[PDB]
C-alpha cells in the first residue's frame, strides 16, 4: 500500500509513534517519505547482503529475520516479510524497539540526513489527526 501523508500521521499516531521517545509525529513521516516513500512494500539490497524492509525500511541485519543474511540477529522476533504488510503495526513496533536503542532515529539515514533539524512539523500540517 502507497500511504497518503496524512493517512500515515494518523495511522503512527493511534499506534503510538507521537512524541515516543520525544520525536513528534513530523520526525516519522519525514522519515517513512524519505525511506520508502510511503510504500510498505519497499525493499532495497545492502552492500553487506542485508535488506531493508517496509515503509522504515528496517535492516534484516538486525532486526528481522529473511533466511538469507547470515550470521544476523533478529531483534524484533519477526520474519522481514511481515514488515511489507499494509497494516504497519509491525513496523512500528519493531521501529520502537530500534528508537530505544541508544541512538534515537539516527538509525534512519534518511532521518539523520534529510529530517533531523529541519521543520518536521510541516510533514503534519494540514491532517486531521
Ligand atoms: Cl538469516
Ligand atoms: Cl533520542
Amino acid at each position: 500500500k502507497v500511504f497518503g501523508r496524512c493517512e500515515l500521521a494518523a495511522a503512527m499516531k493511534r499506534h503510538g509513534l507521537d512524541n515516543y521517545r520525544g520525536y513528534s509525529l513530523g520526525n516519522w513521516v519525514c522519515a517513512a517519505k524519505f525511506e520508502s516513500n510511503f510504500n510498505t512494500q519497499a525493499t532495497n539490497r545492502n552492500t553487506d547482503g542485508s535488506t531493508d524492509y517496509g515503509i522504515l525500511q528496517i535492516n534484516s541485519r538486525w532486526w528481522c529475520n529473511d533466511g538469507r543474511t547470515p550470521g544476523s540477529r533478529n531483534l524484533c522476533n519477526i520474519p522481514c516479510s511481515a514488515l511489507l504488510s499494509s497494516d504497519i503495526t509491525a513496523s512500528v513496533n519493531c521501529a520502537k524497539k530500534i528508537v530505544s536503542d541508544g541512538n534515537g532515529m539516527n538509525a534512519w539515514v534518511a532521518w539523520r540526513n534529510r529530517c533531523k533539524g529541519t521543520d518536521v512539523q510541516a510533514w503534519i500540517r494540514g491532517c486531521r489527526l
